[PDB]
């Protein structure tokens, strides 16, 4: 159970480093950086996909499950990866992407080309309705519909996701121990776990109903299906089981509920998953144009959910915790103030998250304080907002193009996929060529060099977190009690352990503000483990500044 008392961090590695010199992130420069990695302290390190892949979605379309893209390097950089992240006592983590492949993959190629070829059942296809329209209603989480037709067999096939990233058939029994295969060809090889791409959708209702009802609908039928848990049992019965590994699911539609299903030890499913219900807490609940239509941040409601979170799998299961990765923007920028007081914001966020119970995930460049980037709209990447633009603003014009800018400089993916900025050199001293996305306009103020040199950064505050959950059992063990909830401005809570008590008090905005501790807490003496703010160790009453955290344990 060393996955309990790890710290994860997650490289998206076309961003990460150009060790060769081509603008794009490769495996050699992950290498040169492990010993940064650890220095912060992480042991466990996720690796966005680098499997082969026409990058439509930029690794998550893969064509090939054994070979790596030419770009990131060859087979024998990705095992000499394995063996250098080992040789630091680190554990490295892969990405599971089996709910769909590339349609450049071998095996839709073969499906597409006939009803009567053998690989024609490792995806989903049906009839078009009488009238010529898809089989049902379903849209994709990319835009327009989760079907596309195919001209020469007369039938459409499913994308929950891009038309180049059609959906594999788990009830297809082949295509189950095919990707049992592809698990067992890497952990043989040394990879110490898997972290689960969309692992909610592999079961689809097979009788493909209808949403009720503007025209393509995304909802329940996209995840939790009927035989979700039975694969992902027979996954763990076929191989997890085989390996002392780690195993994180990307629990898209996971509520509390769900989570226990898929991480209740007794299930022998999964370790923890990532929801997405505290990533949620700012889009209105349904709005055609989804995750675009943007409420501002709630404190109350962050509250409110983590909390759930917290007590709901206080005995049971395992947390994940995290506010950033590659499909999220900069936490800061988003729901805070990158600016003035970006540094002080960054460590609130950071002393909320790593003071709770479970596993914390710091998402590349989160420990240095990177922010959204102010490039224009023609020069984002990804094929998500390119789609949204098409759909939202030209065609259903339910949103307008000013409107549809503010939200993506928000919330758009590619605020995290610019690239790690690691001096204040040229391209931030990613790269010596010309970078794959351009880096972001603000790295000459916010990089390592820089960072490593400031005793007061953001990069030793998130040290001294990972060093405090190493000494201090109880930030891994101990339970969780919300105070003072109604608060509109201080996030504080309690963790409780054979009679030691953490105290977490952090004020997330930018006015002052007031803790005073419960009546039945009042009278005990606390040592601060640390703080944003030079810190009486007299905790009965805070007046915070802005974005003041104080952590501290009961002596
Ligand atoms: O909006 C977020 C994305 O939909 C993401 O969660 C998918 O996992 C990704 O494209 C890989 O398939």
């Amino acid at each position: 159970e060393w996955w309990k008392e790890a710290v994860v961090y997650q490289i998206y590695p076309r961003s990460f480093y150009d060790a060769n010199g081509d603008g794009f992130g490769d495996l050699q420069g992950v290498i040169q950086k492990l010993d940064y990695i650890k220095n912060l302290g992480a042991d466990v390190i996720w690796l966005s996909p680098v499997f082969d892949s026409p990058q439509d979605d930029n690794g998550y379309d893969i064509s090939d499950y054994k070979n790596m893209y030419e770009k990131f390097g060859t087979n024998e950089d990705m095992f000499q990866l394995i063996d250098e992240v080992h040789k630091r006592g680190m554990k490295i983590v892969m990405d599971l992407v089996v709910n769909h492949t590339s349609d450049e993959h071998a095996w839709f190629a073969e499906s597409r080309k006939s009803k009567d070829n053998p690989y024609r059942d490792y995806y989903l296809w049906k009839d078009p309705k009488p009238d010529g329209s898809e089989p049902n209603n379903w849209g994709s989480i990319f835009s327009g519909s989760a079907w596309t037709y195919d001209e020469g067999t007369g039938q459409y096939y499913l994308h929950y996701f891009s038309k180049k990233q059609p959906d594999l058939n788990w009830e297809n029994e082949a295509v189950r121990r095919e990707v049992y295969d592809v698990m067992r060809f890497w952990m043989d090889r040394g990879v110490d776990g898997w972290r689960m791409d969309v692992i909610g959708s592999i079961s689809k209702y097979t009788d493909f109903p209808d949403y009720e009802t503007r025209s393509y609908i995304v909802g329940r039928y996209h995840s939790n299906g009927p035989r979700l848990h039975e694969f992902i049992q027979e996954m763990n019965r076929e191989v997890l089981s085989h390996y002392d590994c780690m195993t994180v699911g990307e629990a898209n539609g996971s509520d509390i509920e769900e989570a226990k299903k898929y991480t209740d030890a007794s299930r022998q499913e999964l370790n923890m998953i990532f929801t997405f219900e505290h990533m949620d807490i700012d889009k209105e609940q349904n709005s055609p144009n989804g995750k675009w239509q943007i409420k501002p941040f709630d404190l109350i409601a962050l509250k409110k959910t983590m909390t759930r979170w917290q007590t709901g799998l206080m005995n049971v299961g395992w947390n994940t915790l995290y506010f950033e990765n590659h499909d999220q923007p900069r936490v800061i920028s988003r729901w805070g103030n990158d600016r003035k007081l970006r540094k002080e914001c960054a460590k609130a966020f950071a002393t909320v998250l790593h003071g709770m119970k479970g596993t914390p995930f710091i998402y590349q460049g989160e420990e240095i304080g990177m922010v959204n980037s102010d490039m224009p709209l023609e020069m984002y990447d990804d094929l998500e907002i390119k789609n949204a633009y098409r759909e939202l603003v030209v065609e259903n014009k339910t949103m307008s193009e000013k409107e549809f800018v503010k939200a993506v400089m928000i919330k758009g993916r590619d605020h995290a996929r610019t690239p790690m900025q690691w001096d204040a050199g040229k391209h931030a001293g990613f790269t010596a060529g010309d970078p794959w996305i351009p880096v972001n306009s603000r790295y000459q103020d916010i990089n390592v060099k820089e960072s490593l040199e400031d005793q007061d950064s953001i990069f030793f505050y998130y040290q001294k977190l990972i060093q405090l959950r190493k000494q201090y059992k109880i930030m891994i063990y101990g339970d969780y009690q919300l105070l003072q909830e109604n608060d509109p401005q201080v996030f504080s809570y309690l963790r409780e352990y054979r009679g030691e008590k953490l105290l977490v008090v952090v004020n997330l905005s930018e006015e002052k503000a007031l803790f005073e501790a419960p009546p039945e807490l009042i009278h005990e003496r606390w040592k601060v483990l640390i703080s944003n703010y030079p810190q009486r160790a007299d905790l009965k009453s805070i007046s915070l500044k802005p974005y003041e955290a104080v952590m501290g344990i009961s002596i």
